[PDB]
């Protein structure tokens, strides 16, 4: 495989399906990425991850720098051989989840030079830029500080990129876009972006507090001022209706904790929307917890059983739940790319919303 | 298969190696069985637990009916589908895990007449008598009350069992011998039990403080007091070591929580003995946790990892290390019985424990 190429397959409105090739496998876009907080998707093996359908993780970068180390991991073979998973990774750049910000970068050390040599040294495939990602709400002046900053590291983080061969030869570099809500700063930093030149953009600065509104009204101009011909990465999205809007508006990759977060938490997700399996009612329902899906847990246990594992604290609750909410939005995601791919996705969205509510 | 047949198929002095055939599946002997807490092998799906070679697992009485509640396992299709294993599970009566005493039984209710329909209503396979397990150390006065005690509940445990024929027709009775530390008083049980008569002997009162001397020399003389062509099942035994050397003491059944309980605590089996893999000098190990163990955990993950995981508190570390540390135990057992099929067992038992310590 190349070290990176994106085609689109088919098309609907602003949405698009095909895929992404890279030295370590195919993505198919829209793709959800599970995300891996301290080199693991929470309760899962990499073979149960792979078997849900996912093509690439998600990476913790401030996790892992912490613990347990990019040095020691590089020491160890690299984030793949550590974990076991052989196919795509994306990191984080840090530029979210970390303290002291100068325009060198953040200390609590992080800059772009940093940052860059931290996903080289854990081997990641795809790598994010350092950028700062801006607090909601924000005021035009501090968002457009807070962009400003985030395209002249954008700058520095092509730079360190490229000038590390085997990273450079070897994997792909993202820039993110921000600007808060306010079209003129993202289009300004859409233009950095293209300028310097990227493998794929992502939407940075979302899913920050803001609602489902909001979040779509910034999408409806934002997307469309990325380069059409590479990837858009809504980071941190979301909720499976989020992922469905963020698609009709031209959105290719999605992440989001909420599967594994509330799957721990007792939420699963379903075709008829969320349920909350802690809730008394499931004690003796023996239905799979959701009606539909093919994911093995479905095929194998019942609601009243995992109602008991989360009730009483067990692990392998946990389990379950985290490899039915994966699978969730594993099937989402190909009912998503084939609908794109049969010209039905916008009849898909709205049947798919209908019932979800 | 037939409701009950245990057949010996080799011997070495007092160890003994066979089967033990029953409706839902064959049982290997000697075994070791995983133990269940609350419905769930902590931390496996039972598809794992049969993986590492279990053939049956412990189920938990005390939990189960607390928590969900036996009739409400009865109305879900009993503990088997309930839980997703369809092989052979013993329940204890819980005779050990819960108050107030007095000859009924134990209010905290429990009966022997309760404790087996408990069983039943579970639909436990190996039901064991409901006892009084003597607290150790004991005086002969007080062990001989609670072991008299105990033989007029295992009479009333075999007339309940039989007076439910489903229950008498589909699963097996185990009698518990009691009397501490006592000859005289194991004696007394062991010649009460058989006059009553059961499908195997447990031998309780056991893994309750002593030490492993004084347990060995239990055992030298309380199996050979039981019935030879019954299992006799160690109950709450144990370590590695322990097991080897109640095998060569006549026994053909174990359960513990150490491979689970501790696993989750960072101990690992190896045959070199046990290791702490929280101990920093296995951050940067990337050998597997045993150097021979044919564990999917040791194919695919070194102890560097596995540290990482266990020291981040993250779920997969426990998965990991009770993965492991039941295949331990399973390759355990299985080097018995070869050993004992062979006629090399006291070899066996003699290298295993040079190396181990
Ligand atoms: C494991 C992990 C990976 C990534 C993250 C933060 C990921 C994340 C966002 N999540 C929601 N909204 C987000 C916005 C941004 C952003 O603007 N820049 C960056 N670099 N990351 C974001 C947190 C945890
Ligand atoms: C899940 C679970 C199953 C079984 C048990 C207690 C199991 C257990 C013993 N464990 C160690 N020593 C033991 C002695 C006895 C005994 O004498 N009688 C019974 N009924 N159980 C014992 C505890 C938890
Ligand atoms: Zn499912
Ligand atoms: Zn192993």
């Amino acid at each position: 495989r190349p070290r990176f190429s994106f085609s689109i397959a088919a098309r609907e409105g602003k949405a698009r399906t095909g895929t992404i090739e890279m030295k370590r496998g195919v993505i198919r876009t829209p793709a959800f990425m599970p995300v891996g907080t301290a080199a693991t998707v929470k309760a899962l093996k990499p073979e149960t991850v792979r078997a849900t359908g996912a093509d690439i993780i998600l990476g913790n970068t401030y996790h892992l720098m912490l613990r347990p180390g990019a040095e020691r991991i590089a020491k160890l073979g690299g984030l793949h051989s550590f974990m076991g998973w052989d196919r795509p990774i994306l990191t984080d750049s840090g530029g979210y989840q970390v303290t002291k910000q100068s325009e060198e970068g953040v200390t609590f050390m992080l800059s772009p030079e940093r940052s860059i040599e931290i996903q080289h040294l854990l081997g990641s495939d795809i790598v994010m830029a350092f950028d700062e990602c801006t607090p909601y709400p924000a005021t035009p002046s501090r968002a457009a500080s807070s962009m400003e900053r985030s395209m002249r590291w954008a700058k520095r983080s092509r730079d360190a990129f490229d000038s590390r061969k085997e990273q450079a030869e070897n994997a792909a570099l993202f820039g993110i876009q921000q600007g808060s809500v306010f079209e003129n700063l993202r289009q300004q930093s859409a233009d950095a972006l293209a300028e310097i030149g990227f493998d794929g953009y992502a939407v940075g600065g979302l899913a920050v507090g803001e609602g489902q509104d909001e979040m779509f009204r910034v999408l409806d101009f934002s997307v469309p001022m990325l380069p059409d011909d590479k990837p858009h990465y809504l980071m941190g999205v979301g909720k499976p209706d989020d992922i469905v809007g963020a698609v009709e508006r031209g959105i290719d990759m999605f992440d989001c904790v909420l599967p594994t977060r509330s799957g721990r938490n007792g939420q699963a997700f379903t075709w008829d929307g969320p349920i909350n399996i802690r809730n008394a009612r499931f004690s003796e329902d023996l239905k799979p917890l959701d009606s539909e899906c093919h994911c093995a847990v479905c095929q194998k246990w019942s609601r009243a059983y995992i109602h008991h594992l989360i009730r009483a604290g067990e692990i392998l609750g946990a389990m379950l739940m985290t490899e039915h909410n994966i699978a969730f939005y594993q099937q989402l995601m190909q009912k998503i790319r084939d609908s794109i791919s049969e010209g039905r996705f916008s009849q898909f969205a709205q049947d798919f919303r209908a019932r979800y509510f």
